[PDB]
Parts: structure tokens; sequence; C-alpha cells
């Protein structure tokens, strides 16, 4: 089986070696040439331009920064009448709308959206699921050749879903992480020790598996009644900025203060956090 | 109350957390006085066997323990004004607030010349006040807190983390900064996914598990934080890039951004050299200058 990858950072290098492991026939390019070193001596070919690297086979992966480089790689590209893509960088739904039209246009069979949910050092354990958005019948073709990076899902048929999905949980990664370096901060400099905080934390962490599709049944259903009131959040926040000065320590939150503060002077004060939602549904604005 | 001779208790403060207080110890056998600016909210509690004192200081009177659940430190010190003597008076303060607002509320009955002050956390809503399950942190003297220990079984199961009247206030706003962190990432996430026409239910089925992961990864940030051991992990630069990822998801759907800190903070670790640190590497930003982000 003949397999192009175009792209040889961290993730790509992980994707080049988990394809070589799966016993494919690898062709590689990517703008800095040498990184396909480590390739060569486990039977790789190093393709010289885009253009050649897609030649070679009839399907191509993709792992780059993001999806401009993936246009500017796919540019000079004009034939691929026969080819599969299978992109797995990261980006927007309507950046994979926009590079799935231009391969489309260009003669591509099809084009199918990755979304890797682990770090490079775990791709290709089963515990490491990937995302995948596009043709089912395409999906199902590369299904095989997919099991070598991990555990695969088939979220939707949509092409712009791996991404939808994958940017609003990293949303909550994104929130976890922010509240915890700012806990840490706080316990750090109290003097406290952050290995007995997290056992204290953890747990309480844990518990929020429970709570966080109670308050997406309230949203769904726009039941905004019922819950900690919006007030109650925004004094724990200022509590939170207050101990955090009282140290001298920096605080983070200053978009939830602000959407919080602004739903009180809205008349929402009495709601739970499920009506911060419709506050963001309603307004372009950077909080 | 295992006793057939049930103890005097006074409650300063008839809000939502403070009615669950009183039905508690109430439900207890406690002879419970009650004080709330707004006298009527003790009319729940009259047919129960609760006396309405008509001042905080005739509150303070009438039991060896004050139980306090006011809305904020401030409303504390000003309801404790007219407050004369506390003399072998008791303070539980269960109302939330910052390390040093406990302080100076300690020294507030100190001078007045009560016997002790300890300060409770209450990690639940009203609702679930008085279940085993429902934990309040304690901090103040290990005595006073080995006394009230029976008293304090009303609320729930209590947990004494420090002799320090500070630690319960400190460790409290630490794990609620955890949970306003959790609560933007999913208001953000529920946004996005309700404005591209996706099931708010069906996502969660799908993200429940990735919040349960963090009962692993959370106390591997925290060992890395301890070590000062930055390296290992995905990198900032990816999780900055990601927050802009995010904010332009959001955007194609006319939706609005959180996280703003978060990506300041990033933003700014970058510059600094730290783009290739983990999430650990952020700590020392705030613990290095008072910044709002
Ligand atoms: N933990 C992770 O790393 C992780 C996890 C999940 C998904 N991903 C996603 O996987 C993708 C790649 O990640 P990575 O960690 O491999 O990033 P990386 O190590 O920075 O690699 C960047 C890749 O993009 C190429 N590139 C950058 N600018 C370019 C340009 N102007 N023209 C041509 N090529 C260019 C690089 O080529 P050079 O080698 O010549 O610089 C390299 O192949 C990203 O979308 C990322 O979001 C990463
Ligand atoms: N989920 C929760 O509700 C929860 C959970 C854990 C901890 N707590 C903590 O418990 C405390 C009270 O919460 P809550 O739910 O009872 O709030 P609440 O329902 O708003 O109760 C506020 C209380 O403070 C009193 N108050 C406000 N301003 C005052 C003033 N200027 N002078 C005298 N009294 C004043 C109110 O008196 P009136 O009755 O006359 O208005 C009422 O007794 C807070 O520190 C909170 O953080 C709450």
């Amino acid at each position: 089986p003949h397999v192009s990858l175009i792209g040889l950072g961290n993730m790509g290098l992980a994707i080049a070696n988990c394809l070589i492991k799966s016993g494919c026939k690898l062709t590689v390019w990517n703008r800095s040439a040498e990184k396909a070193a480590s390739l060569v001596p486990q039977g790789a070919t190093v393709a010289a331009t885009p253009a050649e690297c897609v030649a070679s086979s009839p399907t191509i992966v993709i792992c780059l920064l993001n999806q401009d480089v993936v246009q500017q790689t796919l540019d000079e590209v004009i034939d691929l009448s026969g080819k599969t893509i299978i992109n797995l960088t990261n980006g927007t739904p309507q950046q994979a709308v926009k590079v799935a039209t231009l391969v489309q246009q260009r003669g591509a069979e099809s084009y199918i959206h990755g979304a890797i949910m682990t770090t490079p050092e775990y791709l290709g354990q089963p515990s490491s699921v990937t995302l995948i958005s596009g043709p089912k019948t395409a999906y199902e073709s590369q299904k095989e050749l997919l099991s070598s990076i991990g555990t695969t899902r088939h979220v939707s048929d949509d092409i712009a879903k791996a991404s939808l999905l994958d940017n609003a949980l990293l949303s909550v990664m994104s929130g976890v992480f922010e509240g915890w370096v700012q806990a840490l901060a706080i316990v750090g400099a109290a003097g406290e020790d952050e290995v007995d905080f997290a056992a204290l934390a953890s747990p309480l962490v844990a518990s929020m598996a429970d709570q966080l599709p109670v308050i997406a049944g309230r949203v769904r259903e726009k039941q905004y009644v019922g819950g900690s009131p919006i007030t109650m959040g925004l004094e724990a926040l200022e509590n939170i900025s207050e101990t955090s000065r009282e140290l001298g320590v920096g605080v983070l939150l200053g978009s939830m203060r602000e959407v919080m503060s602004e739903a009180v002077k809205k008349g929402k004060g009495g709601e739970s956090i499920a009506g911060l939602v419709p506050m963001l549904t309603e307004l372009d604005k950077k909080w």
C-alpha cells in the first residue's frame, strides 16, 4: 500500500513512525527535508516537492502547523484526481471547508478531516482517539490504515465536524487549565503544597463529569433558573482576585468576570451559569 | 445532638445558606436563636421552635456558640459593630471571603473577648447541607474544632484543614478558581456547539470523559509545578494556537469568546521564551507579578 505524508513536525514524525509500523510504503515531504533523516533507515522515500509526494500515492496524509500552511503547500499541486486526502492539521470548521473545497475542485476523490486528541508520544496507542469527519465510504476505506495512529471515531459525514468538536473540547480543557494555574499560583504563594492540594482538588474536578451533562441539558431546554446564581459566581471571582492580590499573585478568569458582570447588568444575576451561553451565542465579542 | 439536654446555638444570617444552616441545627435538636436584617425570613423556623432575637447583640447573648453566614466579611463586620462583649463565646464563621478578611474578622471577635474563632468553607449548595456527603473545611484552633465537632456534624462532614484561621478561605478560593475555569471552558464549548446546531447533551457524553481524565492530568501538573519542571507536556505555543482556533471557530459562528486572560498570559509566556514549556510554566508568571490578565 502506497501512502504519502506531508509534514514532519513533532506530530508529523509521530504519524510517519505509526504508518511505517503499519507496513505501508511511505513517501514524505517537509519544508525542512532533513527531518526525514530518521525515516530513510525505516524505508521511507523523500519527495523533493509536495507535487511529487502527492504523485507517489493515492492516499495523502497532511499534518502541518495550520490550515493556512496546508493551502500554501497545496498551491502548485494542481492534479489530485484519484487522490484521498486525510488532513490531520488542526484548525476551524470553515478552514476545513476551504481546504476540502480546494482539493475537490482539483480532482480529489475525497477529503476527510482528523482531530488527534493526544500528544505525539502516545500516538498509535488504542487509548489515543482521533475524531474523523467526512464521507462514510472514505472513512471505511481508510479505517484500517488510520488504526495505525490509534482509535478513530467517525463523528459525522460533514468534513467540518472534527474541527468543530475538537475546538469545543479544547475550550473545556483550556478553561480547566486556566482555573488550575490560578489555583496552584495561590496555593504555592501561600506556602502550601501543590501535590497535597491536588489530592483535595482533583476529586472535586472528577465530580464535574456529573454536573457538565446537567448544565448541557439546561442550556438546550433554555432552563437558566436552577443552580448556584451568577451573582454568587461573580462574588467567588472577586474573592479569588483579592485572595491573589493579598499574596501578590496575578489573576486569570478576566473574561469570566466580565461576562458574569454584564449578565448581572442585564438582570440575569439569579440565573445559573447555563444563562451565560446565550450571552455568547448572541454577540460577536471578545470578553 | 446526642444529649436529651439540647445545647443553645445562635445563628446570624438567614439567606439561602443561613436558612439551610438553621434547618440543619433545628433538625439536630439545638435550642436555636436567630437574627437577620430582614427579620421575617425567620418566619418558617418559629413553628420549628426557633427564637428570633431583636438585635445581633441579643442574638449573641442567647448562646455560647455563634454561627455566622452572611453575604460577605464586610457585612459580618457591619453586623458585629454594636456587639460589645463576646466573653465565653465561640464564633463559627461560614461566610465566604479572602484569607486576610478572616484575619480581620478574627481580630474583631478577639478584641470583644471571644473564646475562639474557627472559619468554615461549605463545599456544597443549601439543598445538600446536612448530608454526610456534604463537606465543610474548617480552619482554626484544633481544640475549638474538637469541641464544636458534634454541633458541626449537623451540616454534614467537616474536615479540619489547619490551625491557621485563614486556611479554609485560602483553600476554598483555590478550589473555586479551578471550578470557575471549568465553567468558563464549558460555557464556551456549549456556545460553539449550540450555535453550530449540534446537541449539547450528545456533546456532554463526548466531553465528560475528558474532564474525568483531568483526575489524572491535574496531580501530574501539580507535581511539575512543585519541582519547577516546566518542560514536558504539550507546549504553551500549541495551547495558544488552540485558543486562536477557538476564537476563530467562535467568530465564524457569530459567537463571543471567553478565555482572554489565558490567551494573554500564554502570549506573554511565548514573548518571554517559555513557549516550549507546558501549562506548569504559567504558574510562576502569576506568582511573580500582581497583574490582572
Ligand atoms: N501535541 C501536539 O503537538 C499536537 C496534538 C494534536 C494535533 N496537533 C496538530 O498537528 C499539527 C502539526 O503539529 P506539530 O506538533 O507537528 O507542529 P510542529 O512540530 O511545529 O510542526 C510544524 C509543521 O509545519 C511545517 N511548516 C510550518 N510553517 C510552514 C510553512 N510556512 N511552509 C511549509 N511548512 C511549514 C513545519 O515544517 P518545518 O519542519 O520545515 O518547520 C512542520 O512540518 C498542528 O495543526 C497541530 O495543531 C499537534
Ligand atoms: N450556594 C450557596 O448559596 C453557598 C454555598 C457555599 C457558601 N455560601 C456562602 O454563604 C454566605 C451566604 O450565602 P447565601 O446563599 O445565604 O446568600 P443570600 O441568600 O444572598 O444571603 C445573604 C445574607 O446576607 C445578609 N445581608 C446582606 N447585606 C447585608 C447588610 N448590609 N447587613 C446585614 N445583613 C446583610 C442578608 O440579609 P437579608 O436576608 O436581610 O437580605 C442575608 O442574611 C456567603 O458568604 C456565601 O458565599 C453560599
